[PDB]
């Protein structure tokens, strides 16, 4: 509970109110993940099978899940679920396909043709945390854009035994191979490759501390691979005016809170009345949540802030740059233009966070922990790259030659200048 | 050396040729850079003047270059040079402006509106190495896309004294502030901010080993900033058939070679006679280069490979993924489609590397050292952020509610499910 009267706080107390958790990061895990990587790179599968004893009694046999196993899993899933996933995929597919960069083809000057084309990332590996109730929805979020971009190889790793939901999810999005491996060793297998797991160009998907560390390390190693983005605690910031519904606001704060004890939960409202009613609704709803220890633990760091007006809410939100920004105001749409920093925005009272997590079609893999400053939500662009192309006709080149020689000359790049002179002389002789 | 017959090499040798040299780490430079960064964050300008004091004979006083000094440097440059930069900027501007993303606004289904909007990175800092032969053109390549993106603040740091060309290039592209600082201190200054230098969100521009390490470190620190891309030796790969002009091929190889003793220059040709002629052309042209010790050393690691046919040329290039791909073949454009990985491609006899470096309009800040596998040429997108926005109407939310609950329930995220139920019930009540 405890409401915060923003304008009664000192300037320092304020910045302190929104400060994100400090990064502990123990060397313990840095060295541990270091052993794991080196070991996986050198002794491939043999190393993997070994770790397949240490953590979780899996004693993995064949690293790759068979087509029969996937089929057996797909049969045990209800039609309701299967149909639910087809809806999500269809919408996610529609949104990402819409992100395709239209071809760039222009002549900056007559005869000087410059283009920007797209090429897909050759191969991508998808990591999915295991457990009893895995977040299989992330499979749809990673594998669908990978499919749309035209990635030649799309593979997925997850701690064995892999739940039926993940198997079916992978299959539905066309994942080629699913491997029984997890933790820091699954990341290494993807970055370095083994006798069974292929080396990929980019690794996608969040996970625990070890997985996060492993991704960080393989992203800084020449022998490793690139990653989708750095990690950080998830965040949600709700802006609510006097017209908002306390229960709706609370349900979104709680949705975020139930993700992990480290979740950042923030409410901004110009009405003390609203802040108080939201705190009450949070209390009531919390009491009905089953496994609600993390939600309560996350709420210990929450902030229910009362601002002087709506503009101040936007001002605070922009400084923070939240992963998820939910605008439950009466003219939500109009505020979008003034929002300069957020991962994903949800407008109105009928756009719950959960809608974006599962079926609106947007991607729920977003930048957080302040990275909204320069990084973007996962989209088509993260599974491809922009390649430029240029062709100068004899005319275009001749028209630019002098400019190029002058510049190359000012930078003291003789060979750069000579490449031009040689060509101009060749043309003079053929003219 | 002379020439390499690809198909005469063993499978093992062929795999070694495609690999690039390994960097290092030097705990000494990492530690040095670490102390520099911390010292700059803790003691600002005073700390910067202590460094300037030891590295130069004239300790810097005012860190910000005056508008007065900028006008003076501008008057000292020739009209020829100034006009040339204007041509470059104009073409660079035209190409990057054409990269503006069209609106992404779609209804995955009735009442479920999903958009992708862009927002500029608020502040960016550009670094430019100093010295005798300053590559001022990089200023045009960095400041131009920044201006187009709409970045609110653009500042530049360069080791004093700062050449007139840089100052002019900066003014020309609207760079707001220029600061007399270089090396790892400038990066630290931009990443942390000091009394004079503003803290920026992202840092652009390559530099020496200390700059590189400084950029790696600030990109990893939470109190740091993002960077454009990791560095590595520069490269060029030329594919040439029997119709290519030896001297043209050679001049491009030399253009790249003169960029640094670590440059990688490669030739892939189906004709053994072409390889020999190019090798001789390279030696003859090298003899005329004023100071080509750099070019000379770089050529020691060059590779002039004779292949079976162009198909094999493309296959090898794609596995390598060169920073610059130059195609001097009869059917140049026809091959582009087959090119799956390259930073920037040049087509035909009249598209010298030099043309792209200075005036075609494409960006010459490109991914190298194999980063072409997932990284793109610098472009408008690097000075922006993609933000997702969604709004479901009551109808849209109502039609998608069962799907969300089903998926939420499947992931055992009760609060996520409850956020839907509450809304559904509120709508029944209403009507
Ligand atoms: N941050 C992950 C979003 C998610 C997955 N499932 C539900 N919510
Ligand atoms: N790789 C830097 C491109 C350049 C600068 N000037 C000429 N060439
Ligand atoms: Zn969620
Ligand atoms: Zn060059």
């Amino acid at each position: 509970n405890t409401i915060i009267d923003w304008n009664s706080c000192t300037a320092e107390q304020q910045r302190q109110l929104l400060m994100r958790p400090a990064i502990s990061a123990s060397e313990s895990i840095t060295r541990t993940v270091n052993d794991i990587l080196d070991n996986v790179k050198a002794r491939g599968d043999e190393a993997l099978r070994e770790y397949s004893a240490k953590f979780d009694k899996t004693t993995v046999t064949a690293l790759k899940v068979s087509a029969e196993e996937i089929a057996a899993a797909s049969e045990r899933l209800s039609d309701e679920l299967k149909q639910a996933m087809a809806v999500a995929v269809k919408n996610i597919e529609t949104f990402h396909t819409a992100q395709k960069l239209p071809p760039v083809d222009v002549e900056t000057q007559p005869g000087v043709r410059c283009q920007q084309v797209t090429r897909p990332v050759a191969s991508v590996g998808l990591y999915i945390p295991g457990g009893s109730a895995p977040l299989f929805s992330t499979v749809l979020m990673l594998a669908t854009p990978a499919s749309i971009a035209g990635c030649k190889k799309v593979v997925l790793c997850s701690p064995p035994p892999i739940a039926d939901e993940i198997l079916y999810a992978a299959q539905l999005c066309g994942v080629q191979d699913v491997f029984n491996v997890g933790g820091a060793q699954a990341i290494a297998a993807l970055a370095f490759g083994t006798e069974s797991v292929p080396k990929v160009d980019k690794i996608f998907g969040p996970g625990n501390a070890f997985v996060t560390e492993a991704k960080r390390q393989v992203s800084q190693r020449l022998d490793g691979a690139a990653i989708d983005m750095p990690a950080g605690p998830s965040e949600v910031l709700v802006i609510a005016d006097s017209g908002a519904t306390p229960d709706f606001v609370a349900s979104d704060l709680l949705s975020q809170a139930e993700h992990g004890p480290d979740s950042q939960v923030i409410l901004l409202t110009p009405a003390a009345d609203m802040a108080r009613r939201v705190a009450e609704a949070v209390e009531r709803q919390l009491a009905e949540l089953p496994r609600a220890e993390t939600a309560r633990q996350a709420l210990n760091a929450s902030r229910l802030i009362v601002t002087k007006d709506l503009a101040q809410c936007v001002e605070i939100s922009n400084q923070y740059g939240p992963e998820h920004l939910i605008i439950q105001t009466r003219n939500a749409r109009e505020l979008v233009d003034s929002i300069t920093s957020a991962g994903s925005v949800f407008l109105g009272d009928w756009s719950p966070e959960s809608a974006g997590d599962y079926a609106s079609g947007t991607n729920h893999v977003l930048p957080t922990y302040g990275y909204t400053a320069t990084c973007s939500s996962l989209g088509l662009a993260d599974f491809q790259k922009r390649m430029t192309v240029q062709e100068l006709s004899k005319e275009g080149f001749s028209a630019l030659a002098s400019t190029i020689e002058t510049l190359a000359a000012a930078e003291r790049l003789t060979a750069h200048k000579n490449a031009v002179t040689l060509r101009v002389n060749a043309l003079k002789e053929q003219a």
